């Protein structure tokens, strides 16, 4: 599909059998989820933005679904503000910025 | 053009006769850049991202050039840690996300 920016590009995704909403967001290098239990061991990470950094659990190999686009890939999880798709994810979709 | 998402999407953007390297951003509302001198009178405005808030300056009614393509806008100048082009602006330009 073609999203335009009037608005947050928000789609629906689904992660553990749930439907979330996510923000496809090109200016972020990975895709951070907010407070879930999702399967396996996981590894520590920090990611900074524009306000400074937070602590995340990074967990591999995790299946997620983006617009019915099946991905699997690379899940952070932590106190972020909203549910993010980050450049990781977005590239396994074929996702692209066209003007 | 196209932009794939492998690598950060920067792009030269011309501002106050500079030049400089700035992030095509779908998961910003607004465009913020690293401090710098713009004409006319400016807002204090507060904006929340990643690691929490941070103060900034507001100018409205900025020209901006975007890869060539002139924009109008509000921008805000803050302690951002890179330049960022956000939805405000991506519109103006007609910039579309596609998968
Ligand atoms: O922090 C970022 N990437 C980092 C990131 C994100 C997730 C996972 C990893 C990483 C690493 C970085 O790439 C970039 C900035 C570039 C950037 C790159 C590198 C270093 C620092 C900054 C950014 O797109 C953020 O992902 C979004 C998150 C979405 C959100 C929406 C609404 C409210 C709060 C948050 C954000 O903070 N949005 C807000 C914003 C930004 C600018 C101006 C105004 C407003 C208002 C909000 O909309």
């Amino acid at each position: 599909p073609q999203i335009t920016l009037w608005q947050r590009p928000l789609v629906t995704i689904k992660i553990g059998g749930q439907l979330k909403e996510a923000l496809l967001d090109t200016g972020a290098d990975d895709t951070v989820l907010e407070e879930m239990s999702l399967p396996g061991r996981w590894k520590p990470k920090m990611i900074g933005g524009i306000g400074g950094f937070i602590k995340v659990r990074q967990y591999d190999q995790i299946l997620i679904e983006i617009c019915g686009h099946k991905a699997i890939g690379t899940v952070l999880v932590g106190p972020t503000p909203v549910n993010i798709i980050g450049r990781n994810l977005l590239t396994q979709i074929g996702c692209t910025l066209n003007f």
